[PDB]
């Protein structure tokens, strides 16, 4: 029959997933772009209109990367001149389009090279970061107001994130919060002045003739860590001559006693906002809910109004403790928390009230609450089927938490086992995102009887051109170590013959609360490997995963690179015994954290892997950052946990890389991981007469990403792949 | 037959060259170290005793990996905590032993860290440089004589060579020079106050949690190079309240009137010293010749004394023009110059007269004056045999340049054909040093009747254990490109048979004045392929090489990356029609200049080659040095050679590597040749989508010469040839 999946398909895209990427602007309308134009839809009825032409702007001069209407629906800001920085941050240039006189505003326009830019959240005031400094617009073509003064490259930064807080707490260049009627601003102000110093060579184009030293405040584990400030000011009291008044929010007593960091804002009302605090000892959080008080214009968090998350089998939340919902009138909350049984689930709280009552249980998790109306409560968990690796909707009845109805479970429970949400201003209508197992849906619902309204897209195109091509299978089922289930999926290859013995890649991540065992639909190098090369590609989720409960979850706790590692080889054990396995050629890959466990494996000296592929792995915690180090290992001080630091490096281990093929690769512009990290393992490999192959990507970060080197890495990954199974 | 000689052989150095190292002290006895102890030898009649105990030092408390005794013999220099840093560059502890009365000297010792010290030619006064600055101490046991005070780490050098000085002109660290009888200390100042800096990460021991960036003032081609002064002090005029009194010797004016270097110093007498100095641009040297002026305390160098030496082919000198050899009364004096034809000769001068008169002529060239009585004059030529690869001992009357005698040719010319030379103070005899074709072979002789005293050293016992060994054997030849002969040499595995056809290794260098074709004996990498992986290892020495005469030495000048690597793919042309070479398989590879050659070889697109590796390459020449760089590209300017040096690059040639298997290995603390020379050309590759294989190594230079990354790279080299040959 026809052709399979190769690898040309994957790196040049042939198969290509269609999406309907739609932006609500009130409770009955999105917008929805298109190639050319933007397009307002009726979310009723379906009807549309062009909110503006493509041609608009033929001769504005400048390559259009993004754009941006006010929730005024009067302004469009127009992003250009893209600079992109970290995982989340970067720069560019805006220019304001008044879509009233459809006119471009020429005056008091925003700076090049501004860090960040953001609405409010009604009306059309703009708030942005220029030189590490906020500045906020109430109207597009009038002048700023100077919000901060203390911005210092590399040093102080005003309403965005530093390194680690981007990567690790925020997962977010901004660091301002508008209150939602745009009244207050509220703003973090991180301040790097004794955090030492990534240091790392760029060598840019081939023009440049002495390379760039590129340094960046960056704290790795048990280093000096930024410290953090809040402030919250008034938009509405702000002259033009009278440098602005910022009222700072400090405290909580039991988080200023030591180190610490700001891991959540979330406004409550127009006049309350929360705040989430945890040690540097990620153990315990301080949740601070404060009020603006009228004729003293401060803000002041009344104790016995604070709640305290903390854990005793590991670390508060899943990444970071989880955020509020606040009911319309701020007088109580819902949000995830861990169980009694260590299962997370939504707990319902009265601002003023310590305990909290949780409104769902059960042996699943609640991944996260979507929309909360006075009469329900949206959210997605994985309880359905009882697997793990699947995504529904739920809505539970506020009046009584006996009535729970899954929204998406019976849609279509052949092709859609993962869905995710978009629901409109008001949770009037909601469009559902499914993702797998079958090809992508996505549908519009109104909220009032959730009738579906229609198909916004499903991929038949590419269902047409799949059919022409043996693709491969996806098998996700469990097996089971000492009393507990751990899932595991397969990418089978096409006509897959369980008397057939096939060469088997276990692709891994497993780092703490990772998935890799789910129901989604994928087209990768994995599909490639299954489908043109016949090669099974398996994934585990051992000790250490998520959404199963934190015995689960938090069995590594203190104890990277053990259990997470371990089990890992045990199901490539189990995997080889299925009978359709060739034990002899079992390879093992990964990324980040995934390289990490994957050259843990190899040098674990369990002889079940011939080979192995590592990309961007760290080789020892003291090399990462402090945040997410920290949080899964504790302090590197002999008081704490500075044993098992030095016992989980991958060096450690070099002698036993002799019995195994190993490739490393890594990015020499890494602002992430280090290539420092890859650096010392080929070291110790070298002092140790081991043999192994290399391959480093000139300037590429930990992404490895650019057009270029994507398809490169992933080419040479599939000559050192075939090698070691033909 | 028994085994063949193995890479283990080689990484392990299983077969031991033996040496016979001796340090002349007299015009009659020489000092010969042991494991042990040092002797003391007598030359006329061969007899010897102990000059000091290995026991001596048992308790010294510190492992001594140097010793130098004072011209006096009354002291022993002892060298202790080495610390390497460039080519030639450390710093160390010293140590002075009182060989009178057996006691370590205590009171005012040499400060740690000191980077350079020398005693004085004649008596036991000792010259140091610590912090960049210079001191002298009379006596061993007495406190020192500051003689400098602008000492500046990075910036300014008294007394020692900065980067590019001690690498590309002097060869040396030291940059200072005692007058004969010890009288005058004189030195040269390197200032690198705007000396662009090279910096790049060190990563150190695992325990480093940051990486270092290093930094070194390093001038790339075409960039603001350091400035240098000379000065000559009387160390005969030093109180120990006065700060000494530093005379500068300025100019010429010819050289004053733009960049220039110091490329050399030679003392004529004791009161005379010689100065040659070159510009940017060395097509132009000039040599000063100057006088201490007695009542005056100044040194004059009257014009009219001073000689010009340049060239209209090329640069001056083969790497820096040749040093001079005066006669007794220093009015006088021989060196080495480029014939009217070309070729290397040496030349007499009178130091107040232009012209001199040219006392050897031939198409052939002097390598070397190793030593000048009132009687005659010795030097090292390839003019036997007509083969320039080859090396013998002259020695011609000053009386009647009629009469050359050949010492060494004789003596052996089955087994030797290769010499070096060490003469006495009075070069009242002289030591042979053979090194090739055969084993190695020391002996000892007297300039009397130039009678062989006896053999010192004939390596027997590696004879004995070689001959239970497939050793491969060695042909050195020529062939004719468009009426010129070219050399090549060729490692022949064992039992070389021409009817078979063999895979084939072009062993590369090319380097300006470099030569790969010798009778020189050695056992390498090499030696392995060929004996035990039966692979032909060619070299071939083509345009640019050197020791021929300049029309075959200068046709790369200005054009660097041409001719040379044309050359070389025009060798392998002809050696697969030699009838015993598989052009199906046929490699190159090459470190340094080499790698840079093997690079545009690969990416010339011919065809020739299957495969190649390239260590360490130079990749595109804005990237290297200006002394070297500049010597044979002029100025990377489009007034002067911009387009070339544009022309030259390996990363424009690319695309052409999609026809070969490629593999890059670079040390990533190369100082020499910045990692970044080898970070542009892979980036290049994976911009045009070329597969290819890569190795750094981590926190090693240029030499990638400690112990592991020794053995590793030549492993891994192995593999790799063996795979694109097998
Ligand atoms: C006889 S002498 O007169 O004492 C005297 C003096 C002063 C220098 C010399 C000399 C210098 C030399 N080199 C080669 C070298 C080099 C070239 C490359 F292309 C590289 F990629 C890397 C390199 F290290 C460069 N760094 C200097 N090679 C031989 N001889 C010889």
């Amino acid at each position: 029959s026809r052709k399979t999946y190769t690898l040309t398909d994957y790196l040049k895209n042939t198969y290509r997933l269609k999406l309907y990427s739609l932006r609500w602007i009130s409770d009955h309308e999105y917008l929805y772009k298109q190639e050319n134009n933007i397009l307002v839809f009726n979310a009723e009825y379906g009807n549309s209109s062009v909110f503006l032409e493509n041609s608009t702007f033929d001769e504005f001069g400048h390559s259009i990367n993004d754009y941006s209407i006010s929730p005024d629906g009067q302004f469009i800001l127009l992003e250009y001149n893209y600079v992109k920085q970290w995982r989340h941050s970067y720069t560019a240039s805006y220019d304001i389009y008044d879509l009233n006189k459809r006119q471009l505003i020429t005056e008091e326009r925003i700076p090049n090279n501004t860090q960040w830019v953001t609405w409010s959240p009604v009306g059309h005031k703009l708030a942005y970061v220029w030189n590490n400094d906020i500045y906020v617009k109430i109207e597009p073509n009038l002048p700023s107001y100077r919000i901060t003064w203390t911005g210092k490259e590399d040093i102080i930064y005003n309403g965005i994130t530093d390194w680690v807080y981007e990567e690790e707490v925020f997962s977010a260049y901004s660091a301002l919060w508008w209150s939602p009627n745009g009244t207050f601003l509220a703003y973090a102000q991180f301040n790097d002045t004794e955090v030492p110093l990534i240091e790392y060579s760029f060598y840019s184009d081939e023009s440049l003739q002495y390379p760039k030293t590129v340094r960046v405040p960056y704290p790795k584990a048990g280093a000096v860590n930024p410290t953090v400030k809040f402030f919250v000011v008034n938009t509405d009291s702000l002259s033009s001559v009278t440098n602005a008044t910022s009222i700072q929010i400090t405290a909580p007593a039991s988080m200023l006693i030591g180190d610490h960091y700001l891991c959540d804002v979330t406004w409550a009302t127009q006049e309350r906002i929360s705040l989430q605090w945890l040690r540097r000892i990620q153990n315990y959080s301080v949740m601070d809910i404060c009020d603006y008080d009228e004729s003293s214009g401060r803000w002041n968090c009344l104790v016995a109004r604070q709640h305290i998350e903390m854990s005793t089998t590991g670390w508060v939340g899943r990444f970071r403790p989880s955020e509020p919902h606040f009911t319309l009138d701020g007088n109580s909350f819902y949000k995830i928390i861990s169980n009694e049984e260590g299962y997370r689930h939504i707990c319902y709280f009265q601002i003023d009230k310590k305990d909290c009552t949780f409104i769902t249980k059960g042996t699943w998790e609640v991944i996260g609450i979507e929309a909360l109306t006075s009469d329900y409560l949206y959210y997605i968990s994985n309880e359905y089927k009882g697997m793990p690796g699947g995504r529904n909707l739920y809505k539970i009845q506020l009046s009584d938490y006996t009535k729970v109805t899954c929204l998406s479970c019976e849609l279509n429970p052949e092709r859609c086992q993962y869905y995710s949400v978009s629901f409109s201003k008001e949770a009037k209508y909601y469009q559902l995102r499914c993702s797998g197992p079958g090809l992508p849906l996505y549908t519009l619902h109104s909220s009032v009887n959730d009738k579906g309204l229609r198909v916004l897209e499903d991929n038949s195109a590419l269902d047409k051109m799949l059919q022409n091509v043996q693709m491969p299978s996806k098998k996700l089922d469990f097996i089971i170590l000492n009393e507990t289930k751990f899932w595991y999926q397969m990418i089978l290859p096409p006509h897959f013959d369980k008397s057939k013995k096939y060469p088997l890649l276990l692709d891994v991540y497993a780092g703490p609360c990772s998935q890799k065992a789910d129901t989604v639909f994928r087209l990768n190098w994995a599909t490639y490997l299954a489908s043109t090369e016949n090669i099974i590609v398996a994934s585990f989720d051992g000790r250490g995963s998520g959404y199963q409960g934190d015995k689960i979850m938090h069995a590594i706790n203190r104890r990277l690179g053990t259990f997470e590692v371990e089990d890992q080889i045990e199901a490539a054990r189990q995997f080889s015994k299925m009978g359709f396995v060739d034990n002899k050629r079992i390879a093992i890959w990964g990324w980040s954290y995934g390289g990490y466990v994957t050259s843990m494996v190899l040098g674990s000296g369990s002889g079940v892997f011939k080979c192995g592929i590592a990309v961007a792995p760290v080789s020892r915690w003291e090399y990462y950052d402090s945040v997410y180090t920290e949080r899964y290992m504790g302090l590197p001080t002999p008081e704490d946990n500075l044993d098992h630091y030095r016992n989980s490096t991958v060096m450690s281990r070099a002698e036993n890389f002799k019995q195994v093929e190993y490739l490393l690769i890594h990015g020499t512009a890494d602002d992430n991981v280090h290539f420092q990290q890859s650096a010392q393992i080929s070291k110790a490999l070298v002092d140790v007469g081991v043999d192994f192959q290399a391959m480093w990507y000139t300037d590429e970060d930990h992404g490895i990403a650019s057009s270029t080197a994507h398809q490169h890495i992933y080419t040479h990954m599939s000559h050192f792949i075939k090698q070691c199974f033909s």
